[PDB]
């Protein structure tokens, strides 16, 4: 029983309500529950801890299949898969055994509260006072809490800010979402990705136990500067995002295809008698498929490289991580423009009647248009040209 | 010497405050329709001798563009209204022209149409038209797609004589009161964009058309298309309005993008960037958006002068004049569609992830353009130009070319 | 042992005279003898018959390495590699044994005076009269004959055009180029691909012996309609052309990169200090590499699909061939659009002084601008579009 | 003078189109064509009538450039540059230089060339030294490198950099001197993939005297004029708009040639059941996109031409706003012309086909011509200038190219 077959089954059912749920917005609890019951939430967990133990390429095909049915869910399951690796990326051998196992057998959803909204991306303003026993008390509020609402395990981030020399000490921690003080709000709203629960989360004196703290204080920053296994964060995240777009593009293409075949009318002023026999429609579809062909092929090739580097572990070099990031940055560019182009252009061949909300054909674009702004594609493109021309690798961070 | 453009700039700014709410709510925008009535711009294209502004096509288009930038739906609704009355000059009589123009101007009337089904065979048009001995007609049927029928004062309707007669298959053009017995404009329009265009159905139940309300002979439009006479300006006029409605929306999207970048946008600090307004790639994008519009606008404006030149020739216009005009308009339609789609979508790249929030409503510009750009296939506008360039062919005159 | 390393050595040697040989035109005769002496000519002939027995991906990477250094040499070697397979495609076992060994132990060049891609069967110049012994005699002048001049074994097509019951039948033959009446002219000239020797070739009462005829009369046309193993010609030929274009694209890009780092000057009116630190040059380089990334990944996937359908033998179904042709039809389009974009856009970052003939930078564009017109990329695109939308497979022929 | 200059240009364009192929492949100087231009009287096209000129407006002069450019990219460039050279005398020179030189140009029908750009570390780094002399003039030493028209010209517009123990140190001097002046050696060393007959070679200056009254304006007059956005700062808008129209001419040339081949030589793709080349729906689409791209680019260009005229007729009354706005428009036109000309000159081959790659048609000359000159200055910073204006209201830094 492979997880791609299970992913396909869930997709079939979610296409019926895709239009309903997209317009409605809000949380998609019913669908999130169906994903729990499938058991795909422990897809990247090894079999030793009651997981599927799937490789990255296999896991990506599952993400692509979910994303085609619904970009929000594809993104929800996407960010979910990126969260758990943080334990084995920086956390201890004790935390790895405990946290992976309890995710697997409880079928826990995972969310995170990392990015905020103040001066700029690199200006995180939530406190974390170090208690005498070792723990930390989180004070403040986040704004882009990807999938935090309705989740079980929350991968939170914070900063130490006081007179003591610990300024910009980035703490990571995985706590249960039922902890006192935490409040993931129902204020998420965007043009697309409407059911991705990327809202705010207020922290009113939320405690973090010694075992819940992931790695040393400012551990991620050290791994980024040294280009160690922790710096694989961005390469992993950015490939899943890219594959979510390509998924949405495939769904948009598949949805248009069937419409053209059964609903679209030929333009009779031009002497056309069949919509599927229109030369320019035929050309439009060729153009879309070929843009996906190129992008998908780059994506799958990049997935195998991620797996190769993943298998090395701590033995990975800056050269390995750099090249991978440049390739993934290249796939991010291809995915974005191919998804934006297809999701918009698909309307040309559908026609005027296809702007009726009952089809919801603009949901593909709205989903891609929204999440493509997560990080600027211009600098993904810029980071590749820097490598091409000067061999310069991207500075490791949360996105690069 | 009152300024038609400045009046439009006053409405836009008033609507700018409520622009986002209207888009999300949808339905009909009766409050905005009344503001345009009270401004008097509804008589923009009416000759001064009848009480209108007496404005030319270029000035008229500038007022349309300005309104379209504030609101895509209202720009289209006003835009389409302006093309309705000219129909009277194209095929109607001198009597009817003096009469119906005066009533529109002096009474500040909105106009709508239940006119052409441009991709349906004439015998499959829903509006049937039975003749009478006095010369009039009785209309029966439900038109699936109208333009501004709801809330209009005067309605320009096409019916087809689908009964055994010499008239069998003829298209009848009529201008009747919207409150004529049997006329029921439905509020059943629904789309991702152009939500307040009131482009729903309109039912006709034994609607009588009087002899003096019938515009020209039976099938006068189709006869005019075949001969490239004054009636064949229908497609050029309409297609050009649409193009400028698209260009208006893109300026709106570009204006709104700009203002967000200056006040709200944050600098990508991972790339050592201090200010959002000084980002090399953001600045490039704005250059490209402006450059693409620069080219489309300049072509549009050239086409309006050409439209005016052909308009001024009256009935003595030639198949060459009309043919060349439609080629230019076809080109502008393509330039407008491509630029508007690019800019209304591309603007998001410089705004940022926070700009996707409903309270800004930045996707309305795209939804409006993406929707109405499907009115007729841009691929064939492009092909008609290429057929002219390569083979010297002029488009076959009709409702959309 | 390693044919790619041998090619790198040839490219190394040729890159000193690349500029001059493009300018001069004519035959690349010295470089054609470097190719023979290397042994690469029998690359796609099985070990057992004297060749390298190389598989399709490997042979493609040799084409790419050659095409990168010189576009004419990439084409000429690429097309030669498609000629010999013709024997085991439509010919018998005895001829496969006889001809392959001859080609191998002699290290023969092959040319072609084969198909006319835009001509109705009863309009082809080269006509074949049936002889009493079972052979044919050719008469006419074919105008596009790549590699005919200087080749050892010529692949010639002829049509029977008379009152015979075998009217309009395409005869495929393999004869020595020195055969009486075979006169490959020295009349090729073009903006690019100047040294591909694709001039006309005259046939005047040229005898083709019974055993030199490949298969039955009209054996290719039959193979096409049935989608037999003979119909692999198009996907093979097309995929090689696609990899030639990408090779040339990599050539231009590597040459641009060298100039940008060594010669290019910074635009100081904007305040730029180094040409490598120019944001838009960096962007330009990202977009070129990104376009290549997608096109290359897609190309590679198609070589593995080619190998799979090649290894199936006669058990290949119309479906396999159809799916492969659509994939390669996409690849052909990506290679065309990427190569023309990069080889022209590369001038943007190079600058005015780089237009001097001594760099010869325009040769990359001229080469791909020339051969991209071999068959129309518009109908490559439409065939992909027809498959996507209507499940229709391309019409089996010499180009599709 | 009294006739329509665009009609005269068309006559010259017709005559040159019969030898365009051979002169492109041969390269070198187009001496016979340059002489055709001299004899036509069009070199005094922008000179006022009071000094013996044609007194044409900027839109008309630009139409002449476009018409010449469609026939021959190199001749369009050459005439275009000549039309940008002359204005410099009134832009920064005195009343007497205006009357004297313009009259000489009209009466003698002088070709003009320039010697301004160099081959140093970057385009602002100039090493052609100018030593002052106690009569007010200067002495020039060094080598210029992109000297379009310098060879065979009668009047050479040269830019020097002052070397002196004074405040004049590092000041830029503009001068108009006879090309035959002792020391000045225009070289015959111009080679390029395109613009092959523009004679943009090197020019050596060996103890070249620049007499006091041949100096145009005070020391650093251009640099001052740029900073103040005064009438002298119209150089960039004028030159850049002319270049854009050279590219558009060439684009039209490419499309016209393509069209005629498509109609006469091209064959239909018979595997797709296409009957005639002109009926192919994708060929039709291609020509439509070519025409559409040029429709927009040409209209933009014409708009900018009228705006230049407007600004030009204000004289000294022009403001930094007027100048900066004008330059924004032209920078946009430069971009539209660049990418339209490139896209069409290359794209035209898809509808022409393989047999049209033969050198006897010389079909790649349009692209090679555009591809070459499009690199005069970077289109990325024309686009960026427009972005700075749109986003922040900022006007371009006045210089020789912006
Ligand atoms: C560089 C180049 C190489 C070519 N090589 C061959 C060849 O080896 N065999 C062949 O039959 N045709 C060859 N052709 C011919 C093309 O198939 C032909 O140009 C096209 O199908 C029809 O040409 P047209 O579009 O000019 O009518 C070649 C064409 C070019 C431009
Ligand atoms: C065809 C052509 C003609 C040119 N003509 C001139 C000229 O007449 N005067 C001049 O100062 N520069 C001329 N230039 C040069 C530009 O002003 C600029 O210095 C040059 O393109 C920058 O060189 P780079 O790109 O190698 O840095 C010309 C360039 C080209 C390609």
């Amino acid at each position: 029983n492979d997880p791609v077959a299970v992913a396909r089954g869930l997709a079939e059912k979610w296409r019926a309500t895709a239009v309903e749920r997209d317009r409605a917005g809000g949380s998609a609890t019913a669908e999130r529950e169906d994903l729990r019951a499938s058991g795909l939430l422990s897809l990247l967990v090894p079999r030793e801890y009651g997981g599927w133990g799937a490789d990255w390429p296999t896991a990506i095909e599952v993400v692509r299949e979910i994303a085609a049915a619904d970009g929000s869910l594809g993104h929800l399951f996407g960010y979910h898969l990126t969260n758990a690796p943080m334990i084995e990326l920086i956390g201890s051998q004790e935390q790895e055994e405990h946290l992976y196992t309890q995710i697997a057998q409880n079928n826990w959803w995972t969310g995170n509260a990392s990015s905020e909204n103040n001066s700029h991306v690199l200006d995180w303003k939530v406190r974390a006072t170090p208690t005498e026993d070792g723990g930390y008390v989180l004070n403040g509020t986040k704004h882009f809490c990807s999938g935090a609402k309705g989740s079980d395990l929350l991968f939170v981030f914070g900063v130490v800010q006081d007179d003591s020399p610990q300024q910009g000490a980035i703490i990571a921690a995985a706590i249960p979402t039922s902890r006192a003080g935490v409040t993931p709000n129902d204020d998420w709203a965007a043009i697309g990705m409407r059911q991705t629960d990327s809202g705010s989360t207020d922290f009113h004196n939320v405690k973090v136990e010694p075992d819940e703290v992931l790695g040393a204080p400012n551990a991620f920053v050290l791994a980024f500067i040294q280009s160690e296994r922790g710096s694989l964060f961005a390469p992993i995240a950015q490939l899943i995002f890219a594959n979510v777009y390509l998924g949405i593009a495939h769904g948009a293409l598949d949805a248009a295809r069937e419409y053209t075949r059964t609903q679209a009318r030929p333009w009779t002023p031009a002497g056309i008698q069949q919509a599927t026999e229109d030369p320019y429609t035929i050309r439009s579809y060729g153009e879309f498929t070929i843009a996906l062909q190129g992008a998908d092929a780059a994506a799958r090739e990049a997935a195998h490289l991620l797996q190769t580097v993943w298998d090395k572990g701590d033995a990975l070099t800056p050269e390995d991580r750099g090249e991978l990031m440049v390739k993934v940055s290249g796939v991010k560019a291809l995915a974005t423009n191919a998804a934006l182009n297809i999701s918009s252009g698909v309307f040309e061949v559908i026609g005027a009647r296809g702007t009726h909300p009952r089809y919801g054909f603009d949901r593909f674009w709205r989903n891609v248009r929204t999440h493509s702004l997560h990080d600027p594609v211009s600098y993904k493109i810029a980071d590749v040209g820097k490598h091409t021309l000067n061999g310069q690798y991207p500075i490791p961070g949360f996105t690069s």
